[PDB]
């Protein structure tokens, strides 16, 4: 009979709180602003734990970059050596063709096999070259980062981009977080006063009927506090929207800085995680081209021997 009056008072107050909260949420969500402001600033200067983990892990095996680069050195040397031997085989064969035509104007089997093997190894080198150039491209892609993670930490941190906000921008941000703090305080106060109202309503058990006009007076104070809370919103929203206007540009800046930070970090992680593959593919190249160099050097020997034997067999001229 009297709980219905309290339920009415509570209903009115909850209607007001719900409307105001609704508009507030529309503005706040429309501004992409949250009391957990995405200004970070602190984050930009702190090396990510996972990165420092990777650095410390590289400090236990300091022959990473060294062994990789040296492997690529050997590989390159064998590469150009193979090219040189192939060229020498070609030259010897063309000289033999010349001498054979001269001899034949004024007057085998092994030679054909040699020529075929030469074309064969020329093609093998041709196809492997793509693999090799891909390996060099990966080397360029990752070696610098692998060398950065293997060095001092201050350089790893130096690689990360940092803000350079003018003092004006700093003031703008501080004002924005001040107003956002006021909004948060206002919301916490709103929920707190709500719970105080519910608590006093629930425990208010009473025992002509004008007594209601007297016993409902115990809510007048909480109603004053709540009206003050709800009526202060429009102004703090005006201030917050003005500050946000002054904040759009710094938002742009710090957003681009965020994405650059993340891209840098991701590239460094990618290089660290690619090292192993780099090493195994470099070892594969070294094996492939050590064997190929072996076969091409043997072919060169047999070419010299066969062309010398042909030029010697041209003794009919004696």
């Amino acid at each position: 009979l009297y709980s219905e009056e309290k339920a009415k008072l509570l209903r009115e107050m909850m209607a007001k709180i719900e409307d105001k909260n609704e508009v507030l949420d529309q503005f706040m969500d429309s501004m992409q602003l949250d009391p957990e402001t995405v200004d970070n600033l602190d984050a930009y200067s702190h090396i990510p734990p996972q990165l420092m983990e990777k650095c410390a892990a590289l400090s236990v095996r300091p022959d990473t970059v060294r062994n990789l680069v040296q492997s690529m050195q050997v590989l390159s040397g064998v590469f150009t050596d193979v090219e040189a031997s192939l060229k020498d085989i070609r030259d010897l064969l063309e000289e033999d063709e010349l001498l054979e035509q001269k001899f034949q104007e004024a007057v085998k089997a092994e030679l054909a096999e040699v020529r075929r093997e030469w074309a064969k190894y020329m093609e093998v080198h041709e196809k492997a070259s793509f693999t090799n150039s891909e390996l060099h491209r990966a080397m360029n892609l990752h070696v610098g980062n692998l060398r950065l993670l293997s060095g001092p930490l201050d350089q790893v941190r130096a690689a990360l981009p940092t803000p350079a906000l003018s003092p004006e921008d700093k003031a703008v941000l501080q004002n924005l977080k001040r107003i956002l703090a006021k909004v948060q305080e206002m919301r916490d106060q709103r929920v707190s006063l709500e719970q105080q109202l519910r608590e006093l309503i629930q425990k208010d058990d009473i025992t002509m009927k004008k007594l209601f006009e007297e016993q409902l007076k115990k809510y007048d104070q909480l109603k004053v506090y709540l009206e003050q809370n709800l009526a202060a919103q429009d102004r703090v929203l005006c201030a917050l929207t003005e500050a946000n206007v002054q904040y759009a540009a710094v938002r742009r800046v710090l957003s681009d800085l965020d994405q650059k930070w993340n891209s840098t970090l991701q590239t460094l992680v990618a290089s660290y995680e690619a090292y192993e593959d780099l090493m195994k593919k470099s070892q594969e190249g070294r094996d492939f081209y050590a064997d190929l160099e072996s076969k091409v050097a043997a072919l060169l020997e047999r070419t010299q021997s066969t062309c010398q034997a042909r030029e010697a067999a041209r003794q009919q001229l004696l």
